[PDB]
């Protein structure tokens, strides 16, 4: 192909002559994306260069992770890949990544901010949210940091997840074991986050909107009740275990007396959701199954991932062997069919 230049958030861009008219649509994990028109196949898309992928063994590594995990993702509701591309003609010239995906308009704020949403549109953005995290999860990958602003949505109210499996962050939708780093933890923490982002669809506002983490925390225990001695388990420092054993104790609130004029089927979903406890919280697989999602729910179309090698995670390379893996996996990479699927 040949690749024009154009300035865009104040760096140059090198791009096939296919992707025309990029305009910035914000920023994305560790690079920046803009929209743009796919003349091969009149579809509208978007490009995220990353940004110095290959500065450091952080960059380099990171660079090899993203586009990995979107080489395998290869569902409905998780973001994927229809390109990957470089300007380099050689893995000497390899400096610069670009990762397309289907163009998606929103993320999940502009959904809720304006608008009284329906139960029925409410059951659509959670069962969409669960149905690609039993995807992820099935492939034994973990988002850690699920929120409203990492849910892509288009005009449709379809939703993909992003930026999974991977400057100040909102903590509001993080699970406690995350937010305070406790010791062990599983995928449900993101079922926590799901569940916060549920209740804000619902009320409107903010579950758990803490100034720093004790104060979440308290809203948190204010909400859930006090927890066992069992959790405390789970939590290495002495001085924060002591802290919230300190706490006067306080009794679980009945989420029907929280959550006013809602389906009393999301209320009971909510609390399987926001429990303290990840072992006895619902799994994503579980949650589909839940008479909430009832008009929605189709085992056929709710499908797992393929195997997922992570072998990589646990092993230090020097960046040019980073930069190599991920020149391969540039190199090999396969655009799927544009049309995928069929009637049921
Ligand atoms: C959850 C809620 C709320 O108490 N927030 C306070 C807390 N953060 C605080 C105190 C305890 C424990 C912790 C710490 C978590 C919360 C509850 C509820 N209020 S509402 O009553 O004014 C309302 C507002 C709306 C609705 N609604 C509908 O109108 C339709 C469906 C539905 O749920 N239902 C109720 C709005 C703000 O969000
Ligand atoms: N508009 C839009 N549409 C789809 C995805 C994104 C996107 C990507 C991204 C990821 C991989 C890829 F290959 C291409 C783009 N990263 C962050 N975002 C946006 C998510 C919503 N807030 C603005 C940034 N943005
Ligand atoms: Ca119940
Ligand atoms: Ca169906
Ligand atoms: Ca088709
Ligand atoms: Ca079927
Ligand atoms: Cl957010």
């Amino acid at each position: 192909p040949t690749f024009y230049r154009q300035e865009l958030n104040k760096t140059i861009w090198e791009v096939p002559e296919r992707y025309q008219n990029l305009s910035p649509v914000g920023s994305g994990a560790y690079g920046s994306v803009c929209a743009a028109f796919d003349t091969k196949t009149g579809h509208r898309v978007a490009v995220k260069k990353l940004s110095r992928p290959f500065q450091s063994i952080i960059h380099a590594k990171r660079t090899y992770r993203e586009l990995r995990l979107l080489k395998h993702m290869k569902h409905e509701n998780v973001i994927g890949l229809l390109d990957v591309f470089t300007p380099a003609r050689s893995l000497e010239e390899f400096n610069d990544v670009y990762l397309v995906t289907h163009l998606m308009g929103a993320d999940l704020n502009n959904i809720v901010k304006c608008q009284k949403l329906t139960d029925d549109h409410v059951q659509f953005l959670i069962y969409q949210i669960l149905r690609g995290l039993k995807y992820i999860h099935s492939a034994d990958i973990i988002h850690r940091d699920l929120k409203p602003s990492n849910l892509a949505v288009n005009e449709d109210s379809e939703l993909k997840i992003l930026d999974f499996g991977l400057y100040v962050a909102t903590r509001w939708y993080r699970a406690p074991e995350i937010m305070l780093n406790w010791m062990h933890y599983n995928q449900t923490v993101d079922i926590w986050s799901v569940g916060c982002i549920m209740a804000e669809l619902l009320t409107g506002r903010t579950l758990f909107p803490g100034t720093d983490h004790i104060d979440q925390l308290k809203l948190i225990l204010r909400l859930v009740g006090t927890p066992g001695a069992e959790l405390l388990k789970k939590i290495s420092s002495e001085s924060a275990r002591n802290y919230i054993q300190s706490l006067a104790q306080m009794p679980k609130m009945n989420f029907a007396n929280v959550f006013i004029g809602a389906n009393p089927l999301a209320v009971d979903l909510l609390e399987k959701m926001l429990v303290l406890d990840s072992d006895k919280r619902i799994t994503a697989a579980q949650a589909l199954a839940h008479a909430y999602f009832a008009q929605y729910h189709d085992p056929d179309d709710e499908p797992v991932a393929d195997p997922y090698d992570q072998s990589f995670e646990s092993r230090d390379l020097l960046i040019d062997e980073w930069k190599s893996l991920t020149y391969d996996e540039v190199i090999s990479f396969v655009p799927p069919p544009l049309d995928q699927e069929e009637m049921e």
